[PDB]
């Protein structure tokens, strides 16, 4: 329950998230992958609309944003909004609510275009600021799970141009997309928000790295390839979880 996963997260700890990021995640592997077929400004933008439009999916995430690494890595992209309007439709795992996403692409473009390699450090540095930014540019609540988990993937395609690490923010909730919640129910009648806020603060893991921690894992990922004292504490996580 709430107690032993807030004991078992702080194990972990932003040390243990930071290792599932870049070693376990298959969404990491994938934009590694594009920042070496892409500029880093470009990839940066294509990574923070790729997370506008993902939801309504079909199959499983991580094939999707395999997807989007191996659609883009060598592409000439000028607009955005343009780009995504010839890729979409011919995509396997993002077919539903085209000209829903496609609007939501062509909101945000003008804030896009302001993700200079300066700015993205600056974002980096203050994603807070860039989590409100990008709510605004969209219109809608900053809670809402796209926009917290577009703040989450910035982290990660940041992490690579910039070759630095910086932690989310403790303020930016939890992404309750269909696993999170579906997990959350196993463990609480309370909403998933509150949930794991307060894990969060106890643990001392901000929820996008909890999300790190259980998002890969409750798709499948295998843990093995963790170090000992790690791979015992997932292994301790999942009897949990599962
Ligand atoms: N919580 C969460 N959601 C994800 C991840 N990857 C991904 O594609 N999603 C989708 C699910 C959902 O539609 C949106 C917000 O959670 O993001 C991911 O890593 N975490």
């Amino acid at each position: 329950g709430s107690h032993m996963i807030a004991r078992i997260i702080g194990e972990i700890g932003i040390e243990g998230a930071r290792f599932i990021e870049e070693n376990i995640d298959e969404q990491f592997k994938a934009l590694r992958y594009l920042s070496k077929g892409i500029d880093s400004e470009t990839f940066v933008k294509l990574v923070i609309a790729n997370s506008l439009v993902s939801y309504q999916l079909t199959g499983k995430g991580e094939q999707w944003w395999w997807e989007f690494a191996k659609y883009f890595y060598g592409r000439d992209v000028k607009s955005i909004y343009l780009a995504y309007k010839e890729f979409l439709p011919n995509s396997r795992f993002n077919r539903r609510l085209i000209p829903q996403k496609l609007s939501r692409i062509r909101r945000v473009e003008t804030f896009l275009s302001t993700l200079t390699e300066e700015r993205i450090e600056e974002y980096y540095g203050d994603m807070s600021s860039l989590w409100g930014s990008i709510a605004r540019a969209l219109g809608v609540d900053k809670e809402s799970k796209t926009v917290v988990f577009s703040v989450k993937m910035f982290g990660y395609a940041a992490r690579i141009v910039l070759s630095t690490f910086n932690p989310y923010p403790m303020e930016i909730p939890i992404p309750e997309d269909s696993r999170i919640v579906k997990l959350t129910k196993k463990l609480t009648n309370e909403k998933p928000r509150k949930f794991w806020m307060k894990i969060a603060r106890e643990s001392g893991v901000p929820p996008l790295h909890i999300d790190s921690i259980l998002w890969p894992l409750l798709g499948g990922a295998s843990i093995d390839s963790a170090p000992p004292e790690l791979r015992d504490k997932l292994a301790e996580l999942i009897k949990i979880i599962r």
